[PDB]
DNA sequence: ATATGCTTACCGTAACTTGAAAGTATTTCGATTTCTTGGCTTTATATATCTTGTGGAAAGGACGAAACACCGTGCTCGCTTC
């Protein structure tokens, strides 16, 4: 993921919306090593988290309404603090990064 | 004029995979051991035969002494010369 002349450190999505989203239907959620051979400028390490955080569906998003605080409470009430504790390993997709 | 907060590029460790080197109880080839089978000597009385030693023979070898070959020589025979 570094010192590579073929990688691109860009920020926007030039051609990515196709080059990376084709893997959605082309290949499953495993063996990312196969896709990196066709998409230039993109590495597997960043590709995994990009694919994950861009196409996910079930996430607590929207405006902070009068009913979201109970959601947060029952979230931190599942197993513990969650954000960094080891319980983060079983919280489904609620990693500390977010 | 700037903070809540999302997005996410790049800096970490944990369990699983693919292949090579070292390591573990298996079987077969080949060497080794041990089961045969016959001989190694010891005795006694018995004996006819048959191959081997102790005779003989003698072919196979050189070295020796006298004879013969010619040829010198003076004897014992010849001669010219005075």
């Amino acid at each position: 993921k570094s010192l590579d002349p073929g990688l691109k450190k860009g920020y926007w999505a030039p051609e990515e919306d196709a080059k990376l989203l084709q893997a959605v239907a082309k290949y499953g959620e495993q063996d990312w090593f196969k896709i990196r051979e066709e998409v230039p400028g993109r590495s597997d390490a960043q590709c995994r988290d990009r694919y994950l955080r861009r196409l996910h569906f079930s996430l607590k998003k929207g405006r902070w309404n009068l009913k979201e605080e109970e959601q947060l409470i029952e979230l931190i009430e599942k197993y513990g603090v969650g954000h960094w504790a080891k319980i983060a390993s079983e919280l489904p997709h609620r990693s500390g990064s977010q």
